[PDB]
């Protein structure tokens, strides 16, 4: 009789990241309980720049302080953008789905450094330090946040428990919807900071199950320029399936 290697979801998810030859963690929160998965669990309590995940908080602050509204159409004023898909007029929510950086740079400048720093400190997001450069503090420092802090934040958002108005949180949630099927909903925001070394990749969001239960996640991994962006989505979905969250 041979031996049999018995793979639990802990071992499986650890090896998912190994198979991509990189280091990553998947933080899960539900019912105020946090579990860690992946091949680099020490990432969960390490600070990284939030990159594009900061758009979630940018939108909350901008809407709460009435610097924009969900129907405002941000005009493309004619500069060559990083993607052709961004070269159009669009709402804050369409810019969330596209991760259209220039719309969120415009919003950040409307909020202004003073109000932005006070709101970020009031929320206590990450190390809550934004420095003096209002249009890139979430990409090249000094703002940093751990994956555990990101799952705590996004779970509060999902439960409309952040210290913002309930309507503002509901509207930002709606901007983050990624897929709906068979009574499940998945919400989230990807991120990829390429200008720092090592590069950091994010996918933070939550699942709403058919009975209404919320299971939040924050995936955080080291990126390399050769990877497809979808490597984060593939790792998340395979892991959520292994965990029977979907
Ligand atoms: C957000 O994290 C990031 C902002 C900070 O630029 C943003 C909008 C870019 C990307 S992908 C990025 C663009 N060019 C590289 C690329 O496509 N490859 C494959 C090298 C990486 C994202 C994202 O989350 O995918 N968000």
């Amino acid at each position: 009789t041979p031996s049999q290697i018995v793979q639990g979801h802990n071992q499986v998810i650890h090896q998912y990241f190994d198979e991509k030859n990189t280091s990553g963690v998947l933080v899960i929160q539900t019912d105020k309980k946090i579990n860690l998965y992946g091949n680099a669990l020490s990432r969960a309590n390490t600070e990284y720049v939030p990159a594009s995940t900061f758009k979630m908080l940018n939108a909350l602050i901008g809407l709460e302080n009435q610097k924009t509204d969900i129907n405002e159409i941000f005009k493309w004023k004619g500069e060559k953008r990083s993607f052709t898909a961004w070269e159009k007029d669009m709402t804050l929510g369409e810019a969330m789905k596209l991760s259209a950086v220039p719309v969120y740079q415009e919003l950040a400048r409307r909020i202004g450094l003073d109000l932005m720093q006070k709101e970020v400190k009031r929320i206590g997001f990450g190390n809550a330090e934004i420095g003096q450069q209002v249009d890139n503090f979430w990409l090249v420092g000094p703002l940093k946040v751990t994956p555990i802090q990101e799952v705590e934040f996004v779970s509060q958002l999902a439960h409309t428990q952040l210290p913002f108005s309930e309507k503002v949180q509901a509207n930002v949630k709606n901007m983050l919807l990624l897929e709906e099927s068979n009574g499940y909903k998945i919400f989230g925001k990807t991120g990829w900071a390429m200008d720092i070394k090592p590069q950091v990749g994010w996918l933070t969001g939550w699942v709403e199950q058919p009975d209404g239960k919320i299971v939040a996640f924050a995936l955080n991994m080291e990126m390399r320029s050769e990877m497809p962006a979808s490597i984060r989505n593939e790792l998340l979905m395979k892991s959520l399936k292994q965990l029977n969250i979907i």
